[PDB]
C-alpha cells in the first residue's frame, strides 16, 4: 500500500488529467493480475504508467513469451497497491478508450469505479499494429521493460506488446498519424519503482 503522503500526491498529480478529454487505456497481463498499465491523454500528451509484481507466476511466463516480454525480477521493485490506488483516484465519470473494453472492465469493476464508462474502439490487426514501428521509433525511450524474446503462435519472433505503446499506436491509427503533442508522465517515477540503491558514504 500508499502511504499518506504518496496518496496526497497522487492525487495531485491524477489532476493533471481533463475528465472529458479522450484518454486511452491498455494493460499488459490479464485483468485479475495486470503486470503493466497504461493510461494516455493524446490531447495535453500526459500519460499514466506503471507496473505490478504478478501473481501468478506461471501464467505470468507464457504471457512473457507471447505477449509482453516482461523479466519478472524488474518487477519485484514496483510500489504495491498503486493498481487500485491509481484506480480509485480516476476522475469521476470519465470515458476511456481501448482495444477489447471486456477485460479493461473487469479491473475497473473490481476496484468498484462503476462510474467510467468504456468505448470499445475495435480495429483490424492491420489497424492496430499499424503505427507499431512509428511509435517505437519515436517513444521507445519510454519503456525498457521489453527485454525478452517475444513469439507469435509455427513461432517467429514478433515486436514485444507494451500498454503504453499500445496506446499511442491505436490513437495513431484512429487519428491517422502520431500526435504532436510532448508526452509527459503524470505518475512521479519514485512513486512507480521503490528505489533499489541504498545511501552509502564514497
Ligand atoms: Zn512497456
Amino acid at each position: 500500500g500508499l502511504t499518506y503522503s504518496q496518496l496526497m500526491t497522487l492525487k495531485d498529480a491524477m489532476l493533471q488529467l481533463d475528465p472529458n478529454a479522450k484518454t486511452w487505456m491498455d494493460i499488459e497481463g490479464r485483468p485479475e493480475d495486470p503486470v503493466e498499465i497504461a493510461l494516455y491523454q493524446p490531447s495535453s500528451g500526459c500519460y499514466i504508467h506503471f507496473f505490478r509484481e504478478p501473481t501468478d507466476l506461471k501464467q505470468f511466463k507464457q504471457d512473457a513469451k507471447y505477449s509482453h516480454g516482461i523479466d519478472v525480477t524488474d518487477l519485484f521493485a514496483t510500489q504495491p497497491g498503486l493498481t487500485s490506488a491509481v484506480i480509485d483516484a480516476l476522475p469521476r465519470n470519465m470515458v476511456i478508450t481501448c482495444q477489447g473494453s471486456d477485460d479493461i472492465r473487469k479491473l475497473l469493476e473490481s476496484q468498484g469505479r462503476k462510474d467510467i464508462k468504456l468505448i470499445d474502439i475495435a480495429l483490424s490487426k492491420t489497424d492496430s499494429r499499424k503505427y507499431e514501428n512509428a511509435v517505437w521509433d519515436q517513444y521507445k525511450d519510454l519503456c525498457h521493460m521489453h527485454t525478452g524474446v517475444v513469439v507469435e503462435k509455427g513461432k517467429e519472433e514478433i515486436t514485444p506488446h507494451c500498454a503504453l505503446m499500445d496506446c499511442i499506436m491505436f490513437d495513431a491509427a484512429v487519428s491517422g498519424g502520431l500526435n504532436t503533442s510532448v508526452l509527459r508522465a503524470v505518475l512521479p517515477r519514485d512513486m512507480v519503482f521503490r528505489t533499489s540503491t541504498p545511501r552509502v558514504v564514497l
